[PDB]
């Protein structure tokens, strides 16, 4: 049932849109089993849910943390949990480091970056996009904002994989490097985001060390997984509609267009956390105080309340209104970020790859309903160097 929703199903793992139109056309609210998360499905419903802070908080997160894991607790949680009136003081902090002007003038770097990877495909006719592309592109240009030293990249690679026993050791080494990087930035900064995120000041109050070295795991964790994610469903987005993956190889111009469908039509994040504060109301269904609820941006993403013919994956469709980088106070950081990784990367592939082709029709997707990525993506095509 719609109040029985099993998300290790095959079927939903598949395909979750099938159990999400059907969570739209029976109720407001579903609920999860064993988990006993109440979801919400249908666009108006996730906004309402998303505006209101007040009955809706974000330390429902913590539901998602793994469970069996010692957390230091000397460090402060991370942004996407806190509440206002706290959060706003963190984020108008945080974003004096983490601007959307340093985003935007990564650009060269990251086509850099782009060119590199599709380097490393010359010669061969199959390449892995995971590994080869979409793992790494997001986690290089973390490392470089972070100021990461050349020798500690692949520590960084292992914590940052350890983060998609071992989970406690990567994180304690993270915080434990991130720690010796603060105060050797404390004496030299550079232009990179800790020293930006130390340097930050409003209203004559900064960011505790804490908050810093917080706010540098939560860039990994928010933005790597996803930003990955999006790249390889715009794969997927992509071979699956071989004329419309045609038609953006033919002009490239197209690229913005096809991330923001991707984003719609495959959202990476599927759903996010709350807990309700108190008994609340949504479309006639009451959730009660202190229930999880996972607002389904992926749901309210193919609303066809919203969207026409939502399970068309169209380029050319208006997006206007998507909720995959979420909606209002903690609406995601990252989105002009991912946004750039991704136009960038793709503009890269199309433009070097020739046709390109899954090997398998079949898409094995990672065993997650939370975030949709694929667990693996063999491809077929033929490089032209830069
Ligand atoms: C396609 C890629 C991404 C998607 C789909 C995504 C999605 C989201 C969503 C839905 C939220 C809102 C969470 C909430 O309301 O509880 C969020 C928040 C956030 N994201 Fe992203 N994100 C992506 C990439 C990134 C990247 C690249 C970064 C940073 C490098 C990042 C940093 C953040 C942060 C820091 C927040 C918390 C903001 C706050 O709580 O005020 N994200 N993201």
């Amino acid at each position: 049932m719609i109040a029985d929703i099993d998300i290790t199903a095959p079927e939903v793992l598949r395909n979750p849109y099938a159990l999400f139109a059907e969570l739209r056309r029976t109720s407001a609210v579903g609920r999860l089993q064993p988990q006993g998360f109440m979801a919400v499905g249908r666009y108006q419903d996730v906004a309402r849910v998303l505006h209101d802070a007040k009955g809706f908080s974000n330390r429902g997160w913590a539901a998602s943390l793994p469970r069996g894991v010692k957390w230091d607790t000397s460090m402060p949680p991370s942004i996407v949990q806190v509440d206002p009136p706290r959060h706003g003081k963190l984020r108008t902090l945080v974003t004096k480091a983490f601007t959307p002007r340093t985003v935007a003038q990564l650009e060269p770097r990251i086509r850099d970056i782009a060119h590199e990877l599709v380097d490393g495909l010359r010669g061969k006719s199959t390449f892995e996009a995971t590994v080869e592309v979409t793992v790494p592109m997001p986690m290089i240009v973390i490392a470089e904002m972070l100021g990461v030293a050349p020798e500690r990249r692949a520590d960084f690679k292992r914590w940052s994989d350890d983060m998609v026993a071992q989970l406690e050791r990567s994180t304690q080494e993270f915080y434990a490097y991130f720690s010796e990087v603060l105060e050797e930035r404390r004496r030299e900064p550079r232009e990179d985001l800790i020293s930006q995120l130390l340097a930050a000041e409003v209203d004559g109050e900064k960011l505790t060390a804490g908050e810093v070295l917080s706010f540098a795991n939560t860039l990994l964790i928010a933005g790597n997984e996803t930003t990955t994610s999006l790249i390889g469903n715009a794969l997927v987005a992509l071979t699956d509609h071989p004329e419309q993956l045609a038609a953006a190889q033919a002009d490239l111009s197209l690229v913005p267009a096809v991330v923001e469908e991707v984003l719609r039509y495959e959202s990476p994040a599927q759903c996010i956390f709350r807990q309700t504060m108190t008994d609340v109301e949504i479309g006639d269904e009451r959730i009660p105080a202190r229930s999880v609820v996972l607002p389904l941006l992926a749901s309210a993403n193919r609303d066809e309340s919203r969207f026409p013919d939502p399970d068309r994956f169209d380029i050319h469709r208006d997006t206007k209104g998507h909720l995959a980088f979420g909606l209002d106070i903690h609406f995601c950081i990252g989105a002009p970020l991912a946004r750039l990784e991704a136009k960038v990367m793709l503009e890269v592939l199309l433009a070097r790859l020739g046709d390109i082709q899954r090997v398998s029709q079949e898409v094995s997707w990672s065993p997650s309903f939370f975030i949709r990525s694929p667990s693996t993506l063999p491809l077929r095509a033929t490089v032209a160097s830069a």
